[PDB]
């Protein structure tokens, strides 16, 4: 019979063996395997989504996602593993190079030098210039997102929730819900924002950069509306410029009920950090949008002098461009599976 895992079937013979449980998920099962073929250990996820269209369509805009982008900073696909036929596939697996760990579990437990901050922060917007350069957003960029193998190489993973650019589309009423995770939301999505813009990707990186400098994350809202007031307790109270772009009423008017405060600065919440640091953090937390740094111009900051080379920091090829009933979302998956077939 197919190998098994955990009392459950792991069916990815012959080509991978010597399973190893290392997670489970509410996506389905990871497990670390060897390949036969090209001698080495990789990870293989078991998911099973065609009975919920919300799965299948997560799936499949992942799988379209990452088979499209080629980047040493991004993680790509190096195998699918599903049966011959439409009406036998029930699981799907996916094959990707095996990681050693993440910046979340290595927060958790290690300092980091001033050196591999620099070095992570660079990766990241090292991937991130090609991803933004494709027209697509990340949308839920947070340390559980990026990956580590043991030498520090980076890649971003995770493209579940990944939208293309659509900024004349951006604009939404005062606490409208999101779906992203909570700690590294940008504020413009508490007040009037769908997060449709590139911005809301680089508020996101700002996040983990703080969190690197301190081993904690900067803004822990307990629920949707304290995230805001984390926020604001250190930018400060925003200036009138600031509310100005802001048009809806009601979130305008949050906004001017609540208690002035002043901006702490950055140095007295992080003495130990690079002054560097310090100043591109500073560009890239700020609360207008507008005024929020690009990513091409935070890879120029003085910051990352030592690694910014531009004619090694590629661009997509193309832009990238995508209420379907799951039994044709499953016909799509089987369609774009196909070519790792026999
Ligand atoms: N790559 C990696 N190393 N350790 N864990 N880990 N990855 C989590 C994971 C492993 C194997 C395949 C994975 O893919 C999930 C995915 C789901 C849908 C579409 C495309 C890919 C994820």
């Amino acid at each position: 019979g197919p190998e098994m895992v955990r009392g459950q079937v792991f069916d990815v013979g012959p080509r991978y063996t010597n399973l190893s449980y290392i997670g489970e998920g509410a996506y389905g099962m990871v497990c670390s395997a060897y390949d036969n073929l090209n001698k080495v250990r990789v990870a293989i996820k078991k998911i099973s989504p065609f009975e919920h269209q919300t799965y299948c369509q997560r799936t499949l805009r992942e799988i379209k996602i990452l088979l499209r982008f080629r980047h040493e900073n991004i993680i790509g696909i190096n195998d699918i593993i599903r049966a011959p036929t439409i009406e036998q596939m029930k699981d799907v697996y996916i094959v990707q190079d095996l990681m050693e760990t993440d910046l979340y579990k290595l927060l958790k437990t290690q300092h980091l030098s001033n050196d591999h901050i620099c070095y992570f922060l660079y990766q990241i917007l090292r991937g991130l210039k090609y991803i933004h350069s494709a027209n697509v957003l990340h949308r839920d960029l947070k340390p559980s997102n990026l990956l580590l193998n043991t030498t520090c190489d980076l890649k971003i993973c995770d493209f579940g929730l990944a939208r293309v650019a659509d900024p004349d589309h951006d604009h939404t009423g005062f606490l409208t819900e999101y779906v992203a995770t909570r700690w590294y939301r940008a504020p413009e999505i508490m007040l009037n924002s769908k997060g449709y813009t590139k911005s809301i990707d680089i508020w996101s990186v700002g996040c983990i950069l703080a969190e690197m400098l301190s081993n904690r994350p900067i803004f822990p809202g307990k629920h949707y509306l304290d995230q805001l007031n984390h926020i604001l307790g250190i930018l400060g109270s925003p200036s009138q410029e600031d509310l100005n772009c802001i048009i809806n009423l009601k979130a305008r008017n949050y906004l001017l009920s609540l208690p002035h405060k002043n901006k702490v600065p950055w140095n007295r919440l992080f003495p130990n950090a690079d002054s560097k640091a310090l100043d591109l953090l500073d560009k890239m937390l700020t609360f207008n949008p507008h005024k929020r740094i690009e990513v091409e111009q935070a890879l120029a900051h003085p910051y990352l002098e030592q690694y910014y080379d531009p004619s090694d920091e590629p661009i997509a090829e193309a832009p990238f461009k995508f209420d379907l009933p799951k039994e044709k979302l499953k016909e799509l998956i089987f369609e774009e599976t196909a070519r790792f077939q026999p």
